[PDB]
């Protein structure tokens, strides 16, 4: 029960029954230390609490009710109440998984891909908006208003805006 009362004012008590080193800092803030190495810090201003594992992980709890785990791998996965996952992993890739299933992946070049629980995949960049389709089927529109579709076979149908066909090949 050792009772460390600093000049400033912070004080450092462990727990009566020995097992936590509990800080409370003259600011607000207060840090409890356990046996197998875990730090548990409140951030009095912030409200936050913030968690440190002894093999480096951290998971951060914040008012919004809002959690961000810091992997080792470098990778950050933050989730929101409603059960939204959303992964930022080191090179860029921000991917949100949402309650339903649908991945929403956000690219470094711009790019959206919204992954749907049906299989079926979009593909946004600047120059176009393509549907991929779990048979091979591969619809593309041109933000020229030209359309593309690949069928699983080989064939490569392209269409001008109004809709007529100017190109249609097949190996």
């Amino acid at each position: 029960g050792r009772l460390v009362v600093f000049p400033n004012g912070t004080r450092k008590e462990l727990s009566a029954d020995g097992q936590t080193v509990k800080v409370m800092f003259f600011n607000g803030d207060v840090k409890h230390t356990m046996p197998d190495q875990r730090v548990i810090y409140y951030y009095a201003e912030a409200q936050t609490t913030h968690i440190t594992y002894p093999d480096g992980m951290e998971v951060l709890q914040f008012p919004n009710n809002q959690t961000v785990k810091h992997f080792p791998d470098g990778r950050k996965e933050i989730t929101f109440p409603d059960q939204t996952v959303k992964t930022l992993h080191p090179d860029g890739r921000e991917e949100s998984v949402l309650t339903d299933g649908t991945i929403i992946q956000l690219n470094p070049d711009g790019s959206k891909v919204i992954q749907f629980n049906t299989g079926q995949r979009e593909i946004h960049t600047a120059d176009f908006k393509r549907r991929e389709y779990p048979d091979g089927t591969v619809k593309t529109v041109y933000s020229d208003g030209r359309q593309e579709t690949q069928y699983p076979t080989g064939r490569v149908r392209l269409k001008d805006p109004q809709g007529k066909v100017i190109m249609d090949t097949k190996a």
